[PDB]
């Protein structure tokens, strides 16, 4: 396989080990964006073309879905070859050229990278197959009877009917958690685990600014137990951040594991130490929390998650974003016993119906307009580092029909010129058909239409972003929550301290008042502690009257909400 | 009709300033006894296709012209939602005032589901195309062949018939129609917003207009923010002091008025309708 | 203990019309999807009790028997080509007396109504499967074909080859591999087992008692399987399809027995049965090659591709009829038909553009035809007057697309469009609830294709489709006369004349993009006068000298050859 001196590195941004906390991440697949060759499918020059609207929108940091070479039986989550991308989105050059061109604007770019399995057209999977006996023969699970691992649950349970399935040619079984054509890498043997680390070095070489470690939770095997967050897999994690913290400093390393915030705490490591594994995980059940918690017109289910997350580490972060299921299996978090909500959604009649289809942000809440700008009030202003998924800016729907993930990748839409202006290319050569409904149609919802009007949905996002930049509190501030005696009204405040002296929108002190309630209400607000300070209206830079000792009253619209900045008295 | 009206809050909404729409309320002489005024939201006379203004009278006489949106649509009748841009909240806020000022309202047909105009059509014809009633074949209006139809219906993307109809909003309870709708119910349960007297509230805050009608059997209290922006107004609501004021479209009590100016926070263009109702 | 199944008797048995052996060499076939035509109790999925509402436009179209794909209860893992079980019809679809109501209603006005039913397995989760696997030494442990090793058969080729590893799975309950054909969820029944040929003969006479006028047998190629032998076409495979018909025959006068097999045509027919007795299998089989000639004839503008295979096609028996349609792949397997060594054209069509471009795709008539009327009217036109019982796939009437996107198989079944209405005049139910969504582009799409737009002009596609059907209907000679092909001195132009002894009718098609003229030889015919079909008007009388015709491109022309005075 190559090597990274055969590519000449991109340039690398200023060295620092806190930009993932104040990031407002965009994921964004490069087949979808934009495409340039007229082939029908987006590449990574398109992507390239595209970045002045990216730095335009105020994203900091792209986050890439797997585009390594790929049979592509499941979505590109299959890697047939890590040290080269797929030949339709281009070569590990056009990679390197878009990297260049993002850092020279300050957009990070990170992608994901699945850990446990490899396509069984893998190079590798191939030699140990056919060669038993070679230098490959251990790097998969392989087993006489499947027997093995009794205890471990089939994930794809109306799919696969084993955990195990025989191979004609080495004329035995082999391990995998997923699919049958994506093996499980044997972590045991102690070449595979030099040979990721010298993958993920691949990449890191380049100047990639980080990864998002797929399917990690399923590593290592260990009999008697579920073969889930194992002590070794954590083991494993560990050497991964002391080569990102020895090796390349200030890049960062994404846990997806889609467990309850009380097990993935686990995944930022060792807390004496800060943090010596992830950097950041997800917190999976915020947005079926907050989803609930808008159709009870009640603030509690918000509340209670906030409440049962456990404290992580210094340098750690939460990563959050807005949906219900996660991309790679195609599951809603949930657990049996610590979930108070657990029967609750398959009793909603909303929630039932998207069950195991990705939906993006404007169709799950019924294209409401109040209710889009809600949900992204709150993504922006709750505690963790937010996540926007590409085209929900300007309120693009999705295809169910087209599959359970495929649904929200669909192309981009542009202009409402023929393909939305994705592509060139006659419309039967485009890898998915634009939207076409008379409500999320690319003759009505696209960037051109919606960059006139400062009023647009495009617009509005894009300020959004820009007015959470301007307040650190946001990003790493503390958060209280307020209560109130109306339930249906969600208040708390975000604040930053003054490090060695300051009064700007630094060392802010920041108040969110939602309305989780389709009716207008009023909430008195107790905010004795700020009493003389006056609160500004960020979006208007108006001032309201100055906090005293009684009760603060505000009165907001159906789903609406207001963002103060508290600022001090004047000396 | 009192036709300089929808001109002014146009232009008031425009400033995000409430004074326009004050002035010609304070400069309006009383009517008789049987006398009613009635009020419209459109800036033309469909007979003459002109809009009222006098050069003397008229303060905001040469303001008008200069306005771009305004310039725009001079000598052609224009329904609501494209006057004001297709802005929901918009739409909202001029029809709430429509139902809340002082005489009797008219609303124009298809202006209930927000429907558009076709101005090439002709200056007064530019708002008589077809009542969309479906997205079936020429909206739900006739069963004849498309060219027979006296005028074509809206065929854009944004107020074509495709995504505008009668039948595609009666389902959804936040569909514009349906809102439209309650708003004209809440409005006959009160007799205040019919034939009950008008006093302006005022307030610190030039952006909020707020004023009170009263039959002497309800208070009702009315606040408008016509700024685009979140908007807080301090009111003097002293003589409803021990009063709970209880907004109209959720019955929802809100804290009573004391002593204190109240305070109110409307969102951009948003506004609130409480009935005053007296304490036990 | 022993898997329960009804009972013909426990429901109605639908009305029976007047026995008749030829109707299938007569009619033309319409196959219509059961969840695509028209939804009648808004859950977004068409239904029985739908497609028994529509029944006066298939009527008014003309089409004289319906050919519904499987709509028996399964999970519908391979579009319903996976039975779970063969006497419950799919819920969403209704009940099997829902099933009675559109036969007796189909009935009433002469339609009659066939479906696909997959002899060689059935789903993994089908009673007798869970009953072999739980079970093994119970009734139905030998239902299937088990074994020890992955060794047994290795001749046999994985039809999947990219799906599929191998054709034995390793079922974890009875710790055994069984076999499949096709995927590892829709095990092989082992038909070596006396009791499954009864299991599956008591299947055919459940739904022949409830009076279905015949069945499309599926996968039959692949019953028996023996060492040695790439276990396809065997011996006894032929064997159990003579039972069929016997059954047909003895039990059930005037019923039919279609048979899918996606081979050559020297090799399918094997599948009408020894001809000495005049057929004893199937009565009807797939001439799956002509579309893709006839596709390339008119890519070449040459009548050669398609004279070829009609001659070197062997006769068939004498209750024998082909079967033929304007598609380029099965169904079942998503292959498209071809003999390395017998099919001149094999390395072509791969070098062909167009046909590289929708390899293993399901595509409709229209975009195959890049959506041009005049060969849209120039394919049917062969369809109608070549020699076997043609079929039409649903919405191809008016010219309907498809999404490609959808699935390989699922482009093709969109919902019907009816009107330009919401949901196409599908279905009530909302938008999202749809079993798939109907076509939207400015070209095919709901807006600008449907039903109702097309019924008012007789230029239309569908009145043009309509009226084809009912000139074809007045002479006999299409549906079961003679073909002789006429040649002519122009390549572009196919002309051939069918003849029964009461009509002699002839076909000029011209093949090429251009005007054509052509110079036949009908001396046999001198002193007719041939009389174009849809307009009735005579043209000069045939004499001794050459007879010149010429056509506009893609054109043709259809005579009835008329007796003198
Ligand atoms: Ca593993
Ligand atoms: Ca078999």
């Amino acid at each position: 396989h190559p090597n990274a001196e055969d590519f000449g590195h991109a340039r690398t941004l200023p060295t620092d080990t806190n930009w993932f906390k104040h990031a407002v991440f965009y994921e964004v697949l490069v087949r979808a964006f934009y495409d340039s060759n007229a082939d029908g499918i987006g590449d990574l020059r398109g992507l390239t073309e595209k970045l002045d609207y990216i730095k335009w929108l105020g994203v900091d940091c792209l986050w890439l879905p797997p585009f390594y070479d790929s049979p592509l039986r499941d979505g590109g989550y299959d890697i047939r070859d890590f040290y080269k991308v797929l030949p339709e989105f281009g070569t590990v050059d056009d990679f390197v050229t878009l990297l260049d061109a993002a850092h020279r604007r300050g957009i990070r770019i990170i992608t994901d990278l699945v850990m446990n399995h490899t396509s069984d057209q893998h190079e590798w999977f191939q030699e140990s197959r056919h060669n038993p006996d070679g230098p490959y023969g251990d790097f998969y699970v392989w087993s006489d009877t499947s027997d093995r691992y009794p205890d471990a649950r089939i994930i794809f349970v109306d799919t696969e009917e084993s955990n195990w399935t025989f191979d004609p040619v080495r004329r035995q079984f082999y391990w995998h958690r997923f699919f049958s054509h994506q093996p499980d890498l044997n972590y045991d043997n102690p070449a595979v685990q030099e040979a990721m680390l010298d993958v993920l070095r691949f990449w890191l070489d380049l100047g990639i600014d980080g990864f998002r470690l797929d399917a990690v939770p399923y590593l290592f095997e260990r009999e008697g137990t579920n073969c889930e967050n194992l002590p070794e897999t954590h083991a494993f994690l560990k050497r991964c951040r002391k080569a990102i913290d020895d090796e390349y400093p200030g890049r960062v390393l994404l846990a997806e594991a889609n467990q309850w915030p009380a097990d993935v705490v686990a995944y930022f490591g060792d807390p004496d130490t800060g943090g010596d594994e992830c950097h950041m995980a997800f917190h999976f059940p915020l947005m079926p929390r907050i989803f609930m918690a808008v159709r009870r017109e009640s603030r509690f289910p918000i509340s209670e998650i906030l409440a049962q997350t456990p404290p992580i580490p210094d340098t750690a972060q939460w990563g959050i974003f807005l949906r219900n299921h996660d991309e790679l299996t195609l599951e809603m978090v949930t657990d049996e016993e610590r979930d108070y909500m657990y029967a609750e959604y398959a009793k909603d009649p909303r929630m039932k119906a998207n069950v195991g289809i990705r939906r993006r942000l404007a169709p799950l809440l019924e294209n409401d307009r109040n209710q889009i700008e809600l949900f992204t009030a709150l993504l922006l202003s709750l505690p963790g580092s937010p996540v926007l998924y590409y085209g929900d800016e300007i309120g693009m729907g999705d295809i169910i029909w087209l599959g359970d993930r495929d649904s929200v990748r669909t192309p981009m839409q542009w202009t409402p010129d023929r393909n939305a202006g994705f592509s060139k290319a006659t419309p039967g050569r485009l890898y998915l058909p634009p939207n076409q409904d008379a409500v999320y149609g690319y003759h009505s919802v696209n960037v051109e239409a919606q960059l006139d009007s400062s009023s647009s949905l495009l617009n509005w996002t894009r300020n959004m972003l820009a007015v959470r930049s301007r307040h650190d509190a946001f990003a790493v501030g503390t958060f209280r929550e307020l209560g109130g005696s109306n339930p249906s009204v969600l208040a708390y405040i975000r604040e930053v301290t003054r490090q060695q002296g300051d009064g700007g929108a630094k060392t802010d002190a920041v108040l969110c008042v939602n309305n989780l309630s389709r009716f207008p209400q009023p909430i008195e607000l107790n905010l004795q502690q700020w009493a003389g300070y006056i609160p500004v209206e960020m979006t208007g830079y108006v001032e309201f009257p100055s906090i005293g000792q009684l009760p603060y009253l505000l009165t907001l619209p159906g789903h609406g909400f207001y963002w103060f900045q508290l600022r001090e008295p004047d000396p």
